[PDB]
């Protein structure tokens, strides 16, 4: 039976910033001194003959070792305790996901649980929905270590569009009778797009006339999600507003175009799509042309016989003019024909043809007119 000093409790787990009572007791017949050694501030104090009690408050530091001591028979009696603070996982943070992520690519989940301790008792979990992607236990870390970090690389799936990812931190104090403390990050939603290497198909005529209405179509396939893809069509400058319809992962853009005197000649039909951050484009060179209709004119529509009539077919400054089988003489300017009205010329038709070359293409516009020979006696 040696005389001893005792400090209670020996091991203590207090939440950071918290407080606890420490009791020092001794069996020595009379103490010549007594007290408790700590850096911590105290609030309440209690005492007895063989014992002494302090309430230690506002304990921030991960590790502090108090020593309760007594002096009995000119000998120093000692007891050494241990006080360990713990912090709940108040901050659990998942790193921002890529705004758009490629399907078949990899992205990295990063969870961060600052300050939570002790680290050794921490278990971090990365989740996709209710499923656990990875589970990490920190057992074996230093006793004074606070905070934890878990990172994993996940493969993006078409399955994964609109899926929620979260991080889950778990502090296990159960051996100390303090149970479990857990908190989760706000879920992060994942966007997965898939864009095939192919440029969009653009269906257009190579030749377009000013004022004419022709169908134009742009299309693509293998687009996920097809709904989020934004397709732009236009002829040169002017923007077409096609009807974009979605069949499976394929889109179909259908529109109509009229040349405004923008162009004529060399122009581009552009179709560009954006899905995610990626963009595709297809350009078609298109020729526009102005082909003014040939003007067929009679000196008079109605004439008596013997009266002189001049029929002419005039065109724009461009084409080759053919009147009644006779090419314009000379070429490039209106062709004229003259005749004296006969009774046989009543209900007689005249014809003018304009032949224009555009990009090697031969284009014709035919026109007709009818002459009336007024009836009378001779
Ligand atoms: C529709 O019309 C447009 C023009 O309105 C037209 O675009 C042209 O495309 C050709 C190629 O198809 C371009 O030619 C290039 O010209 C550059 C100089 O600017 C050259 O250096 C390029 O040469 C490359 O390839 C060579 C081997 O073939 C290499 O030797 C060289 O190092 C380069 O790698 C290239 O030939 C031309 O510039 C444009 N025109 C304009 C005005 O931008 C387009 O082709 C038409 N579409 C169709 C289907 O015909
Ligand atoms: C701390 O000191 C000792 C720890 O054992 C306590 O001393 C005894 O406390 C019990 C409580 O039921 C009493 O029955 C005994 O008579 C006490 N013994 C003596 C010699 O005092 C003491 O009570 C504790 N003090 C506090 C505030 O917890
Ligand atoms: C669980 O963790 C979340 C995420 O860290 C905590 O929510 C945050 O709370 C603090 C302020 O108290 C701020 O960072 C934000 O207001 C929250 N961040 C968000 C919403 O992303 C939350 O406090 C924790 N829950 C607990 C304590 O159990
Ligand atoms: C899709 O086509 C449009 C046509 O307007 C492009 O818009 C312009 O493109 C020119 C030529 O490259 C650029 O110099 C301009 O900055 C663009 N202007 C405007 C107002 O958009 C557009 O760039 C194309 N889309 C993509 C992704 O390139
Ligand atoms: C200790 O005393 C302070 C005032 O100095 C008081 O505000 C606080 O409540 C006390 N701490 C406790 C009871 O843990
Ligand atoms: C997934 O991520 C791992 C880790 O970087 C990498 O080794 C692997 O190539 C990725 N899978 C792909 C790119 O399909
Ligand atoms: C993802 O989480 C949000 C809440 O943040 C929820 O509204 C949504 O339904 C979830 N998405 C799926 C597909 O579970
Ligand atoms: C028609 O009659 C007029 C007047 O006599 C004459 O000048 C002309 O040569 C005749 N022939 C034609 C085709 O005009
Ligand atoms: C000439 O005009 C007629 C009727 O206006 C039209 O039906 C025909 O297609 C034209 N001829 C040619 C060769 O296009």
């Amino acid at each position: 039976e040696p005389f001893w000093a005792d400090l209670q409790p020996r091991v203590a787990f207090v939440e950071r910033g918290g407080s606890l009572w420490l009791n020092c007791s001794t069996n020595c017949p009379r103490p010549e001194r007594g007290g408790l050694e700590t850096s911590l501030r105290r609030n309440g104090t209690q005492r007895g003959l063989r014992w002494l009690a302090r309430q230690l408050v506002d304990i921030r530091e991960p590790e502090t070792q108090p020593v309760c001591f007594f002096r009995c028979a000119r000998r120093t009696l000692q007891a050494r305790g241990l006080i360990r603070t713990f912090q709940r996982p108040d901050r659990v943070e998942l790193m921002p996901l890529p705004p758009w992520q490629p399907v078949g690519e990899n992205f990295t989940l990063s969870c961060r649980v600052p300050g939570a301790g002790p680290r050794a008792s921490l278990t971090l979990t990365l989740l996709r929905g209710a499923q656990e992607l990875i589970r990490r236990s920190f057992a074996g870390e230093p006793p004074r270590a606070r905070g934890a970090v878990l990172t994993a690389t996940v493969l993006a799936r078409r399955e994964d569009h609109g899926a929620n990812f979260s991080c889950r931190a778990e502090l296990d104090l159960r051996p100390h009778g303090l149970g479990l403390f857990e908190n989760s990050s706000a879920p992060r939603e994942l966007r997965t797009f898939s864009l095939s290497p192919d440029a969009p198909r653009l269906a257009a005529p190579r030749l377009l006339e000013v004022g004419s209405e022709r169908p134009v179509s742009c299309t693509l396939d293998g687009l996920f999600p097809a709904s989020e893809a934004r397709v732009y069509l236009a002829l040169g400058d002017q923007n077409l507003s096609p009807d974009v319809t979605l069949e499976g992962d394929a889109f179909v853009a259908t529109a109509t175009a009229t040349a405004s005197a923008e162009q004529e000649g060399a122009r581009q039909l552009v179709c560009n799509v954006t899905l995610g951050g990626e963009n595709r484009e297809t350009r078609e060179n298109v020729t526009i042309y102005s082909f003014p209709a040939p003007l067929l004119t009679l000196s008079e529509p109605s004439v008596s016989e013997g009266q002189m009539v001049t029929v002419t077919c005039a065109a724009g400054a461009q084409a080759l003019v053919t009147l009644e089988g006779v090419p314009a003489a000379v070429p490039g300017q209106p062709a004229q024909l003259q005749l004296n009205a006969t009774e046989n010329d009543d209900r007689r038709s005249f014809f003018c043809d304009a032949t224009l070359d555009v990009d090697g293409e031969t284009l014709i516009k035919n026109r007709s007119a009818e002459l009336r020979v007024l009836y009378a006696p001779r």
